[PDB]
């Protein structure tokens, strides 16, 4: 049951996030590294830290056998995944459980009703959960393609049943545009996924991305924490996340998270996970798929909550109760900016030695980052600098609060997007919410 | 309105002028810093709207100019000056002068400062308001001869303490009568080189005493909320180094009884602005008020994550005219840990000034680390020792008290010696953790 001893397989700031409330919790927490990350500020507050092996980016990270051997010498009896890396991985998943160590994470049947994101919209509708009018399941092909585009009507929109981190996704305005943008997304998706099936839904026009933070426990209670609106994106990517969605009224946002405890419980989820709507200008939503992991920007729903999401998703995995939805009580806003060694203008990646580093700090003001004076950021491989996150009464607050935080964070050696930021937290159109998953590229 | 604060200046330094100047700027107005020569180097100057050099340095003597305040105001155009702690806070001559070039000063009255800064008229004044006092001498003793009539009377031990005193300075402690006349004379010749004023008075000395305060916010209109209690028992030289709230030491009913005798007292003496009464609570959980500070005060913090109200902001508001929210709307919730970190040997206590060549905080979930200081800094032990401010907030005090330490061992700085693991130490330390300690400990340690 009790859980003594953690791997982190990861790096960077998750890892460092992931630290904290173990050793808060008085659990041991495990390290480990490739080669290039021999610098990274988290292994100096490890219990111990493990060499797994060659840079080669995110080789020896995704190296399984590795992860599993440094487990085991380290003695560590569960394994916290964060998100990317082995974290959906479901070879893994049962590996680990092979080695009688614990997964942080739901079970590899829930994993697997999920994956294939076409499949999960076919597992959604049966559970009476709204999804985007498309194919039923994968596209047979590019003449199944064009029949069907006709029967929904454009514009339409082309994904990837295996797709992730926004690619193998072409809108579709006309037919004769079809055939081509077809391949062009599945020869995408054939080489970042290893897999080429394609779906087909209903493109929304200017949609907000609205989410839904969830966790399900061993006795099949689930809770939510709130929802996240991430409508400011580049490159369908999020930049800029906040809870709560003020584009929802209490009656719809009330509906949304019905929804997602109800698509949760119809799949025996447990741990922590993310279900995605699309939500348009009357208010209709729609799922368009679930993260079964943990998402870069829980810490916002952490902050209106009270609520330590990774101490949460520990305490399932050791057989314990969530608290009951009752206690939990959102108040406030928070909102979070990505910063990233990019370009502010470009976002055109600016690796280097960072010469000067201070953080913010003060009331609300949380900086998640492993970076400090002197680190090197490889921002070919991990632009990620920081998630700076603050929270207030309200949501001009939360915005001036952001504006002084980004204000006071000094960074040299590097380009960052602290300017990108700071001019969104000027901008008329985001204080006044007027904007969508489009708005940067029409900007 | 009318009273709507444009610009505040912020007559102080380092992490106060820091803390101040980020609710200052959160609320849209402009931030103006001053710096003495000495002080060119502080991180808030890059975050202020404007900053002015107000002189070489001495130490504080710049800081502690009134006119060259004044004048830095008037050049910058603040409408308000925010004082802080330490410096011009409590100079009753200071405020008057604000209000004479029309300057909002953020605090309370010049009358309600006066009826507070004398702490033996002070008294008198709480119990005539019906606010429990330790039993001593009726306002000032006339001398030396007088202290040894009283002593007898009271009874031993009792403590002689300076009627201008602060900071821990001008008393001392008498369990014999052998011992008086030595002690009223090293405390009156200490109180009046460090406060120009002998005045002495003496109570009772307390036996273990736990020592809790009640922040409290008074506005305008005569309305006063608090914003919980502080313990602050584990002190050095009087003064204090680690601070929390609640206390759990008290229960519900002493803990209500506390918070209701602090509004009685404020509203007793008309107090507008953020003060701080202090007790000494004793082995029968009996509290005694045994002075205000008619200002904010360094651990505010502690009461701002239990209560999520910004202090500083309630300050400024306060003094554009606006009324204070309910006290029915003030939630204190979980428990939070302040730990004072200095440019200090963790054993001796003895300045360690000198170059950061590495400065990484820690962070983190309810962590927040309350300090102007960075990498490359250096640090004037000598004159202000203060690094920072570490302060967590957590559901339970175990839970505050685990969540300290993982922040204390996260805090990474080189180059000087600092209070880092005395720290440690005393979150790992069973009496620390069971609660049973006092003001004396650290002494009798
Ligand atoms: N049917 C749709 N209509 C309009 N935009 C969409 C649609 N599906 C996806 N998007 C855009 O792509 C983003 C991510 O889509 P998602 O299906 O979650 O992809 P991924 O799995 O790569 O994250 C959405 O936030 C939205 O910006
Ligand atoms: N009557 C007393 N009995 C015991 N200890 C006292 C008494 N008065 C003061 N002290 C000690 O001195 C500390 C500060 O007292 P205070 O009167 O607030 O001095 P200051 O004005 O210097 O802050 C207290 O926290 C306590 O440790
Ligand atoms: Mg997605
Ligand atoms: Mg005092």
């Amino acid at each position: 049951m009790e859980i003594k001893s953690i791997l982190i397989a990861n790096r960077g700031e998750i890892a460092l996030r992931a630290l904290r409330t173990i050793k808060e919790m008085g659990k041991k927490a495990i390290c480990v590294y490739s080669e290039a990350d021999k610098d990274a500020l988290y292994l100096k507050y490890a219990d111990a830290s493990i060499c797994i092996g060659k840079a080669r980016s995110s080789e020896s990270y995704l190296n399984i056998p590795a992860i599993i051997a440094a487990a085991e010498i380290a003695e560590a009896d569960a394994i916290f995944p964060g998100y990317g890396f082995l974290s959906e991985n479901q070879n893994f998943v049962e590996i680990c459980a092979k080695h009688n160590i614990k997964f942080i994470g739901p079970s590899v049947e829930a994993m697997n009703l999920m994956s294939d994101k076409s499949k999960a919209k076919q597992v959604m509708q049966r559970a009476g959960v709204p999804v985007i009018p498309g194919s039923d399941g994968a596209l047979a092909g590019a003449e199944a393609a064009k029949k069907l585009a006709k029967e929904i009507g454009y514009p339409v929109i082309l994904k990837a049943a295996a797709g992730g981190g926004g690619r193998g996704m072409r809108v579709v305005e006309n037919e004769k545009d079809l055939e081509k943008a077809y391949w062009s997304a599945e020869s995408e998706a054939m080489t970042a996924f290893g897999d080429g099936t394609m779906y087909m839904e209903k493109y929304i026009q200017n949609p907000r991305h609205i989410e839904v933070q969830v966790i399900g426990d061993s006795f099949g209670n689930v809770i939510h924490v709130g929802e996240r609106d991430c409508s400011m994106q580049r490159r369908h990517q999020k930049l800029i996340e906040e809870s709560p969605a003020i584009l929802l009224d209490e009656k719809t946002r009330t509906r949304l998270h019905e929804t997602a405890i109800k698509a949760a419980k119809a799949i025996g989820y447990e741990g922590a996970g993310t279900f995605e709507f699309l939500v348009d200008k009357n208010l209709d939503f729609y799922f368009i798929e679930m993260n079964t992991r943990l998402q870069v920007e829980h810490c916002v729903s952490e902050m209106v909550s009270g609520i330590d999401i990774i101490e949460q998703m520990i305490k399932v995995a050791e057989g314990y109760a969530l608290p009951s939805q009752e206690s939990i009580k959102l108040n406030g806003h928070s909102i979070e900016c990505r910063i990233t060694a990019e370009d502010s203008k470009t976002f055109l990646p600016s690796p280097g030695k960072i010469t000067k580093y201070i953080p913010p700090a003060g009331r609300n003001v949380r900086m998640e980052s492993h970076c400090y004076q002197d680190y090197s950021v490889p921002a070919y491989y991990d632009s990620m600098i920081g998630k700076l996150v603050v929270w207030a009464e309200d949501r001009n607050k939360a915005i001036a609060k952001m504006k002084v935080a980004l204000d006071e964070l000094l960074i040299s050696g590097i380009k960052t997007t602290k300017d990108f930021h700071l001019s969104m937290m000027e901008n008329p159109d985001f204080i006044n919410n007027n904007y969508d998953t489009n708005y940067l590229a029409r900007h």
